[PDB]
C-alpha cells in the first residue's frame, strides 16, 4: 500500500514544482507586459490630479482623496452618482438577480454585482453549497447530449472516409473536427454577435468569451453588463451559449489535461534518453 | 432500441434543466428580496452625499463634479498592481479559476497571454490539485482507520457509523479550512467574522467575486501571511472539491428518495380512488 503512495508523493511533488514555476514565468510575462501601461496611466493621473489640486484651493483638498475614498467605496456596489443622470436602472431587479444567481452556481462569479448585505452573504453562501452541485449535474447532462449529437455526426464522417483506413488514426481526424466546429459554435460566433452587440472589439470579445467558459470570469467583461438597448432575443440566447459553451470548455480543457499527459511522458523519457547518451 | 435509451436521457437532462431554471428563480427572487433595499438606501445617501459635497464647498460649482467623477470612472478601469508578486498573485487567480478580478489586463498582449495562459494553466493546476486532493484524502483515511477501531468495538455496530465518519470530516474539515483560516483573515485583514467565511467560501468554492481579497488591501503584511494563504488555497480548493462532491451526492439521494416518494404519493390516490 505505501509502496504506490511513496511513488505518488514523488508526482505530486514534481507537479507542484512545475505549477510554482508555471506562475513565475507567468509572473515575469504580466509584470512585463502591464506593469509599464500602469505605470503611464499612473504618472498621467497625477497629473490630471494636480490640475484640480491647486485649480480648486478653496477645497480642504486633504478631502479631495477622501471625496474619492467615498466614490471608489460606494462604486463596488454600482453607483451612477451624476446630476444630468440622477434617475437610474436597478443592479438587482427581477432579471439581474437571476444572472447573479447564475454566476454563482456556474462558478463564473464576475463579481460586477455581489452582496452587500449580511442576510445577502449568508444566502449566497449556502445558495452556492448546493446550487453548485446542483448544476453540475445539468452541465453533465448537456455535455451528454452535445456528446451523443457529435456521435451521430462521426458516424456519417468515419463512413465517408473510409478509402483504401486506419482505426487509430482517424481519432486525430474527429478530435480536429471537434475543435475545428467547436470554435466556430462556441467561441467565434458568438463573439461576433458580442462585437456587434457590445461594441467590443475583436479581441476583447474573444477574451470575455474564454474568460467566462473557463469559469475564471474576472468580470471586467460582461455580455448584458451596460445598460444599451438589448434586444431580450439576446441575453436568453446568451443563457443558452453559457450552458453549452461551459459544456464544450469542459471537453476542450480536459483534452488539453490529455495532451499534458502525453507531452509529459514524451518528455520524462526523453530526458532519460538524453541523461544516458551523455556522449551525444 | 438506440433512440428509446436516449429519450429517457433527455427526458432525465431536461427534468435537471428546470430544476435549475427553478433554483434560479427562487435564487433569483431572495436575492433581490435582500439587495433592492440596500441598493435603494445607498442610492438615496449617495445623492445625499453628492449635494452636501457642492453646498460644504461653494468653492466647487456643478459642471466639475460631473468632470472628476468622468476622471475616477476611467482610473478604476486601471487602479502597484503588476508587482513581483501580484503577477504571480495574478497567475494564480487564472490557473485555479478563481479568477477574482480585482487585477486582470488591460494590454491587448496581456488579454491573449491570459488567454493561453488559461488553457494551458487550468489543466495543468488541475494535476496539480488531483493530487493534493488524494494526498490529502489518504491523510484522512488513516485517521479514519484509528476512529473506526476504537468506536468499532462496542457501541452500535456498522452501516450508521458511515454517517459518523462524514460527519467528522466536514467538522474537522471546516475547522482546518474554513473556521481557522476565517479567524487569521478576520484579525489580519479586518474583516467582519461573516466577511471572512463569506470569502473562504466565494474562494474556495472558485466563485471569486473578488469583493473580498485576502492581501488585496494595502496593509503591512508578515512575510509569512500571503505565502500561508497560498498554501491554504492549494489543500481548501482540494478539500471543497470534495465537500461539493459530496453534497452532489446527497443530491442523488434524495432525488431517488423523493422520485419515489411521490411514487408513493401517486400510488395511495391510485388504491384510495379505486375504492368508490
Ligand atoms: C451589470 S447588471 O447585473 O446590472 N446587468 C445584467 C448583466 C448581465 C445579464 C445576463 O443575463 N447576461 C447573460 C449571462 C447569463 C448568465 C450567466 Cl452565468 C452569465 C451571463 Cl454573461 C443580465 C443583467
Ligand atoms: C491589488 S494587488 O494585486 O496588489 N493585491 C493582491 C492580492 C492578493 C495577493 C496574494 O498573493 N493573495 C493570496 C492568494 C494567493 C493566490 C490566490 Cl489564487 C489567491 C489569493 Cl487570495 C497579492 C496582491
Ligand atoms: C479569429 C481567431 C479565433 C481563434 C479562436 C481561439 C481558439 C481557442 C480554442 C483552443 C484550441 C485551439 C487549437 C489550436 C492548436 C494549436
Ligand atoms: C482583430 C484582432 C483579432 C485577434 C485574434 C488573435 C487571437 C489569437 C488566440 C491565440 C490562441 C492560441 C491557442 C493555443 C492553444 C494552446
Ligand atoms: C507560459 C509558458 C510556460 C512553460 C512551462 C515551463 C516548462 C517547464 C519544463 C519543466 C521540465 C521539468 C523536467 C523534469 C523531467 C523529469
Ligand atoms: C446543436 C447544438 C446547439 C448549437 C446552437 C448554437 C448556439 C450559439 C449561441 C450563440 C449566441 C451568442
Ligand atoms: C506554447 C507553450 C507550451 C508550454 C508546454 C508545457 C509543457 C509542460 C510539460 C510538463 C512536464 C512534467
Ligand atoms: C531546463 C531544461 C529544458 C529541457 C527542454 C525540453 C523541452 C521539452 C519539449 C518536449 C517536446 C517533445
Ligand atoms: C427547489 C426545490 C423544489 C422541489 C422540486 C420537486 C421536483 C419534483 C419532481 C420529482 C420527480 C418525479
Ligand atoms: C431580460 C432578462 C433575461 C432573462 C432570460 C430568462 C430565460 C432563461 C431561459 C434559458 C434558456
Ligand atoms: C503577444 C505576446 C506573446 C508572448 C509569448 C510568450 C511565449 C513564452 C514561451 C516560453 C517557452
Ligand atoms: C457567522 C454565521 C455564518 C452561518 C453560515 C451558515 C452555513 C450553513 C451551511 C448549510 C449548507
Ligand atoms: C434544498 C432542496 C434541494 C432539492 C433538490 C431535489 C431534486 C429533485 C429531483 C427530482
Ligand atoms: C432524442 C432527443 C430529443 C432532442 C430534442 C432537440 C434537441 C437536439
Ligand atoms: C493544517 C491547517 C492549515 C490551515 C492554514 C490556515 C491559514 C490561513
Ligand atoms: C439575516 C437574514 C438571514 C436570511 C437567510
Ligand atoms: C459537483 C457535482 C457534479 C456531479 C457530476
Ligand atoms: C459580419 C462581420 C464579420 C466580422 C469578421
Ligand atoms: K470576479
Ligand atoms: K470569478
Ligand atoms: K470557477
Ligand atoms: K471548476
Ligand atoms: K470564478
Amino acid at each position: 500500500d505505501s509502496a504506490i503512495n511513496v511513488m505518488k508523493w514523488k508526482t505530486v511533488s514534481t507537479i507542484f514544482l512545475v505549477v510554482v514555476l508555471y506562475l513565475i514565468i507567468g509572473a515575469t510575462v504580466f509584470k512585463a507586459l502591464e506593469q509599464p501601461q500602469e505605470i503611464s496611466q499612473r504618472t498621467t493621473i497625477v497629473i490630471q490630479r494636480e490640475k484640480f489640486l491647486r485649480a480648486h484651493p478653496c477645497v480642504s483638498d486633504q478631502e479631495l482623496d477622501e471625496l474619492i475614498q467615498q466614490i471608489v467605496a460606494a462604486i463596488n456596489a454600482g453607483i451612477i452618482p451624476l446630476g444630468a443622470s440622477s434617475n437610474q436602472v436597478s443592479h438587482w431587479d427581477l432579471g439581474s438577480s437571476f444572472f447573479f444567481a447564475g454566476t454563482v452556481i456556474t462558478t463564473i462569479g464576475f463579481g460586477n454585482i455581489s452582496p452587500r448585505t449580511e442576510g445577502g452573504k449568508i444566502f449566497c453562501i449556502i445558495y452556492a453549497l448546493l446550487g453548485i452541485p446542483l448544476f453540475g449535474f445539468l452541465l453533465a447532462g448537456v455535455g451528454d447530449q452535445l456528446g451523443t449529437i457529435f456521435g451521430k455526426g462521426i458516424a456519417k464522417v468515419e463512413d465517408t472516409f473510409i478509402k483504401w483506413v486506419s482505426q487509430t488514426k482517424i481519432r486525430i481526424i474527429s478530435t480536429i473536427i471537434f475543435i475545428l466546429f467547436g470554435c466556430v459554435l462556441f467561441v467565434a460566433l458568438p463573439a461576433v454577435i458580442f462585437k456587434h452587440i457590445e461594441g467590443w472589439s475583436a479581441l476583447d470579445a474573444i477574451y470575455f468569451v474564454v474568460i467566462t467558459l473557463t469559469t475564471i470570469g474576472f468580470g471586467d467583461y460582461v455580455a448584458g453588463g451596460s445598460d444599451i438597448e438589448y434586444l431580450d432575443f439576446y441575453k436568453p440566447v446568451v443563457w443558452f451559449w453559457i450552458l453549452v459553451g461551459l459544456a464544450y470548455f469542459a471537453a476542450v480543457l480536459s483534452m488539453i489535461g490529455d495532451w499534458l499527459r502525453v507531452i509529459a511522458k514524451k518528455t520524462k523519457e526523453a530526458v532519460g534518453e538524453f541523461r544516458a547518451h551523455a556522449a551525444e
